[PDB]
């Protein structure tokens, strides 16, 4: 139950300068809201409700934790492809959970693929089929990226499946998975919609943003959920936790490992876009605070189980963890009374 | 000016450490491999769509293919003969992509609607290779496959952005690796030395994915150490791992060049210390894959090495002389003249 877990969080979240900023509670819950009614009415529908195999309880906090990561960090997209992202991560986090063996269904997947007859896995048939309305919002360079972080995406969770943390002495193997799971390329590449950006002229700055961003992403999100995971572990594979099996390390060792590169991702981040065309700047930034800002206060993450554990304390550390945490969800704490309604289940029926 | 001493160092700690020895591999085998693996390439190749739709210099295209057999026949060396060939037909297509400077873009966009209905592609290299895919597929199993499929798809994206010459931004030190995982067919590779007719997917999942994690480093690392000498003064090649380290880095060819050497070196030494004690057929694919995959590095004309084994040939150094007796080696085995196999010429083929 370490809780050096805070020394961590806080020169992170420092050194970023985490402020957000992004929109204004009004606007939070105007594309909160739009997110989630699009969504939640595509799930809705029978088709998807019946390939779908997953209990509703867990699709409906899911959308709720999707809805808002989306909103959250892609914060200078239009609603619509904030509705349309929302529907693609929501498909991508419902898979990661799954337990059901892709294999048998996976034997056919170039031919069907080639020949263009619907995949035999239910998941694929569902979001091959939806794909297209997530990727009229980008060029093909873009698009080409988000279909392959998806397909890794797929392969990755194959692999979850069998919950190995590699063989020890396989160095490579803890980021291997990592990027294989960590949907980077879909990530940095959905950041910018032709609407706003055109593929050819910022050719090379979305390019470098796709490759920086991809670790930053998937590194932060390993520190924010080094809580939710350890604490009740269920026999869990993390980016730390690998790394401790196959790099024969402590979990301190590993842990301070992820937040140096983290510390370094950020730095160069910074270094690299500071001076590139300012709209560029502009989306990673917000991506980056409201990422950070969407971590702290998503219940999925558990990070109040911290807050209510240290507000006592008043130093450097512990004593800024509360001044974030704060600042966040002041901003980012937004009942969700005020936004998703009504429940999948109940526009299901009817 | 080039770094041999430094050079023939790493390479002969390389060589170590990897424990390149001599295999049961003989001559007269690998002749009957490289002349079956060409001879159904070659005839494919030859084909009048294949012809039509993929443009290439028939020069090169000849010096491409053979290039190809050599490093599946040698490197793939406990695979059937048919899965030699079909691996060397789909290597080459993607060896061939980088004769390409037509911008994907117009090509690109109805890839997935296209993709999704079944309508051949608009890119004429989707449309040969994603036809001629299933011949490779049938050899492997669905993990495997898929492996294959998605690598291929990264290769694709990895032409795209190498036709704008790019090393990355001062500072984006990201960048070089991402660009080498893109363009290295890393997953591809990995995957495709487990033939199901060999091999079980399922029952050797954690050997098969950790060599394809740890494959996918060696392999690329290896190969761009191995050819640091051919483009050391190539002013034509300029985006390459080590020189985007330097431009990405902001670092001297010696650091970038430094920084590559204990990559491969602790990718080496971590390989064999996670599958010596592992499955031993496994560990045989694993130890073949590398000892050919130097061998023949050292014996294709295209790396040079033997400008380096010519020059210091007869230094009383030692590593000098590990170096010789490791290169000498491998032309035992691996020098061997294309007229033994390759024949006829592709052209030749074609115009029947």
């Amino acid at each position: 139950p370490t809780e050096y877990f805070l020394n961590t969080t806080v020169r992170l979240l420092e050194y970023i300068r985490y402020r957000d900023s992004n929109y204004t509670r009004e606007e939070r819950i105007e594309n909160l809201h739009y997110a989630y009614n699009k969504a939640a009415h595509h799930f809705a529908q029978p088709r998807q409700q019946q390939l779908l195999k997953v209990d509703p309880k867990r699709l409906q906090a899911s959308l709720q934790t999707i809805v808002g990561m989306v909103v959250y960090s892609w914060a200078k997209v239009s609603k619509e492809c904030m509705a349309d992202l929302s529907i693609h991560y929501t498909y991508t986090l419902v898979l990661d959970d799954s337990k059901d063996d892709p294999y048998p269904t996976m034997v056919n997947y170039f031919d069907d693929l080639q020949a263009g007859r619907e995949q035999a896995h239910p998941w694929w048939a569902l979001v091959n089929e939806h794909f297209p309305n997530v990727l009229r919002h980008f060029g093909p360079f873009c698009s080409l990226n988000l279909i392959r972080s998806t397909l890794d995406f797929f392969e990755g969770c194959w692999i979850e499946q069998y919950n190995f943390g590699g063989f020890p002495g396989s160095h490579d193997y803890p980021q291997f998975l990592r990027r294989m799971n960590g949907l980077g390329h879909c990530v940095g590449a959905s950041l910018w919609p032709k609407e706003q950006f055109n593929e050819r002229s910022l050719f090379l700055e979305i390019t470098s943003a796709i490759a920086q961003m991809e670790n930053w992403m998937v590194w932060v999100d390993d520190l924010m959920t080094f809580y939710k995971e350890f604490d009740d572990e269920r026999d869990q594979i993390s980016l730390v936790k690998n790394y401790v099996v196959s790099d024969e390390i402590s979990l301190h060792e590993a842990l301070e490992k992820l937040t140096q590169d983290t510390l370094h991702s950020s730095k160069q981040m910074v270094a690299v876009f500071s001076d590139k065309d300012p709209q560029v700047m502009d989306t990673i930034e917000c991506f980056m605070h409201g990422y950070v800002t969407w971590h702290l206060c998503d219940r999925r993450y558990r990070l109040s189980e911290i807050y209510e554990k240290v507000k006592e304390e008043k130093t450097e550390d512990a004593q800024k963890f509360c001044k974030f945490y704060e600042q966040a969800a002041n901003v980012g704490a937004v009942s969700p009374s005020e936004w998703a309604y009504p429940p999948v289940a109940q526009l299901a029926n009817v």
